[PDB]
């Protein structure tokens, strides 16, 4: 069904964790990986893709791979030609990423893009809200994440070099079900953040209609 | 008599199209070319017939030139008061848009009363899974309007063509007359890069056309 809303001794602490939030921020405040209609030129081990995406912005990489939650996840998407939108990283890895693989064919939006509305609360006030978009029917959760962090990175120092305004954060996604999970936007305590570790979160490669989920994003000021 | 059924080898592969199927799409997914009792005002050659059809929608063109497989069907309609529908295309037409064939008598061929209703089955990997109907104002209407009019539901329904490949490998839509008589076209592009737009409409240069109210259409594509 769905996830039960987080409590607030379930979510991650900013203050604790003492490295540089910038190894975070990099990862939502600007260019994400993009591919349209591509296929895999191959895979190393059954739970991963390899697509031959070029990086014609920065020429960082000739070639992305991603890893999925299931061998069967990889099979499906194996031989289709896929769409691919995603946080990328090089940490442990040529870059690699989680999940964000949805169908090329048939899933392309033609005429106007839907407008997915995004609610921000401090301390359970609606403070902000603002839309994003999307150009896919069924798009990935992973890209309507990812869009919607760059903005509260650019909007509301979500993160920063070195830490963050927020105590604690995360977004939750609600279908028109009211069926609805959350992810959380703060780093484990500590000194060291693991960027291949927590974007394993996106490897289950859900997807939503994007004409019907809302967003919300629940933030606490420090 | 009619045209043997296509084998699997026989089709074109979209997946060997590396162009931008777009470029075919546009030829179904908008407007056709139509004419209703025009007059031929000129030719280039002997095969061809230019109609004074100005574009009112988008001013695109203001006459068009339509060619065919033979002289004798620029002679047959040279100076009669015809109907023109079909697709017309921009690259490499010198006399402005051209056309393939897409000619029918004006005269004793305009219905009265109820259009008759044509049906489309559509096959997808052997299996009839959608039928829909189209329709004309002509008694005898070429195949060239048939076709179109079933490709532009084909795209609005089915994305037959996108704008980067189509969802389908093979696909090829074929017409059974009364007598059982058949013949069918590929509906997808020759492999390589590029779609050479006014060689892939030459299909419809024989000008052939069916009787509306005795005609079956059956589309069949297979899967990615």
């Amino acid at each position: 069904s769905s996830q039960p809303d987080p409590t607030p001794e379930q979510l991650n602490k900013s203050s604790q964790f003492t490295g540089v939030m910038g190894n975070l921020r990099c990862l939502y405040d600007n260019h994400f990986v993009e591919g349209t209609n591509v296929r895999s030129t191959g895979q190393l081990l059954q739970h991963d893709l390899i697509f031959p995406i070029k990086d014609l912005k920065l020429k960082n990489y000739d070639s992305v791979k991603t890893e999925f939650n299931s061998k069967d996840l990889a099979t499906k998407y194996k031989n289709k030609d896929v769409d691919i939108f995603g946080s990328n990283y090089y940490y442990n890895c040529k870059t690699c990423m989680y999940g964000g693989v949805t169908e090329h064919h048939r899933n392309q939006i033609e005429g106007k893009f839907p407008n997915i509305t995004v609610k921000v609360y401090e301390d359970n006030e609606n403070i902000l809200s603002f839309d994003i978009t999307t150009n896919k029917k069924q798009v990935t959760v992973q890209e309507l994440d990812c869009k919607t962090r760059k903005i509260l990175v650019s909007r509301k120092n979500l993160y920063e070099f070195n830490n963050s305004p927020y105590e604690t954060g995360y977004i939750k996604f609600i279908e028109s079900s009211g069926d609805s999970f959350w992810y959380d936007m703060m780093p484990a305590p500590g000194a060291i953040f693991d960027q291949s570790k927590y974007l394993m979160l996106y490897n289950d490669n859900k997807t939503v209609s994007s004409s019907a989920i809302a967003i919300e994003v629940h933030l606490t000021k420090k």
